[PDB]
């Protein structure tokens, strides 16, 4: 159940701090399924907070102190009792420790206290992964939650191309986005909020997006493409999104912490844009409840949608990619309106 660690062989792809990033690895011979899912964690925009996250959160920007192994849990879980859609797969956990929404591409020198090599990070494992069966693959999920379910909308498009470039046409990229899907909305009560906090560390970090929605926002608001409903529609490897609809990140960088009628009223509202900007999703999974990721957690089989679990709606989902599924939804969004008014809701 343990997932080995391996430091990339190419070092100069490095964390924050310049130690080597890094993948834990479990194989399944046999299988030519391969999920590669993205820690979140956040993020840092200057070398301040930058400084305050290396204190509390180094293992989120440091390699010197990983643990040898990692147990997968969730759909990184190879038992079928807790992982029920795909407990075979070669299991990949790439640890997030960049501080960038998996964005950077820029090395640390005698002008940059850190590196910030995101999306380099994502490149080098896939390139190291090829030599240990990667090269065989069928499919390659890119999933990841909260900070890597946006590296997932940021990457996914660029996975695909690097593998097309090297000679893999076969192995079909798809991503898999969890707790990633936020909004550029106005805070309830008015560091930088959340639209100026991005704006601030793609400068920061040289971030880089992906490049129809590049061309889109043009030089100066490359941020837009942090935003799920915005960079999606320019994606062309297909993409599940996984979003609570009142999700806890979301509402922090919010400033919502008996709810008055103001609040009321702005929480109601936060569900009702979320699903619209989900109207158009084809494959999406978002239950109504307070929460913060799911697609890691033991307990992800519990939460349903209109009675659907999340397990069997990426089933499905692997089925309406094989070359209007009777039973087998896809879409499937929480249209009531405040927390925990799905049933099967985290407690
Ligand atoms: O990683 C985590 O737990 C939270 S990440 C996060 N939160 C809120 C807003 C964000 C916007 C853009 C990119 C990331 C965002
Ligand atoms: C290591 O990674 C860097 C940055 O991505 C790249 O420029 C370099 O060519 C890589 N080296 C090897 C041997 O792959």
């Amino acid at each position: 159940e343990d997932l080995r660690l391996h430091l990339l062989l190419n070092t100069s792809v490095t964390c924050n701090d310049g130690s080597p990033a890094g993948y834990y690895l479990k194989e399944s011979r046999g299988s030519r399924r391969w999920l590669l899912f993205l820690e979140g964690g956040w993020y840092c925009f200057n070398r301040e907070n930058c400084d305050s996250r290396y204190d509390t959160m180094r293992r989120l920007m440091s390699s010197r102190d990983w643990p040898r192994t990692r147990t997968g849990t969730g759909i990184l879980s190879s038992q079928p009792e807790e992982n029920p859609y795909w407990w075979n797969a070669n299991m990949v956990f790439i640890p997030y420790c960049s501080s960038d929404v998996w964005s950077g591409a820029s090395s640390k020198s005698e002008k940059n206290e850190y590196a910030f090599m995101g999306a380099l990070i994502i490149q080098e494992v896939v390139r190291e992964l090829l030599g240990r069966g990667l090269s065989g693959a069928k499919v390659l999920l890119l999933a990841g939650s909260s900070a890597g379910g946006t590296g997932v909308l940021l990457n996914v498009d660029r996975v695909a191309e690097q593998l097309e470039k090297l000679g893999y046409p076969a192995i079909q990229v798809r991503g898999l986005a969890d707790s990633g899907w936020f909004l550029d909305n106005k805070q309830y009560r008015h560091t930088c909020a959340p639209t100026e906090a991005i704006r601030r560390g793609i400068r920061y970090w040289n971030g880089v997006v992906p490049e129809r929605c590049r061309r889109q926002f043009q030089e100066g608001e490359e941020w837009n493409c942090f935003f799920g409903y915005k960079v999606y529609p320019t994606l062309r490897s297909p993409v599940f999104v996984v979003q609570w609809l009142f999700d806890e990140a979301q509402l922090t960088v919010d400033n919502v912490h008996p709810v008055q009628e103001g609040l009321r009223l702005y929480i109601q509202n936060l569900g009702r844009e979320l699903r619209h900007t989900l109207k158009d999703v084809p494959a999406s999974f978002a239950p109504a409840c307070l929460s913060h990721e799911i697609i890691i957690r033991s307990h992800w089989t519990d939460v349903q949608v209109k009675g659907t679990s999340l397990p069997r709606a990426l089933h499905c989902w692997d089925r309406s990619l094989h070359d209007p599924l009777k039973g087998c939804p896809v879409h499937l969004v929480d249209s009531c309106p405040w927390p925990h008014c799905n049933p099967s809701c985290p407690t």
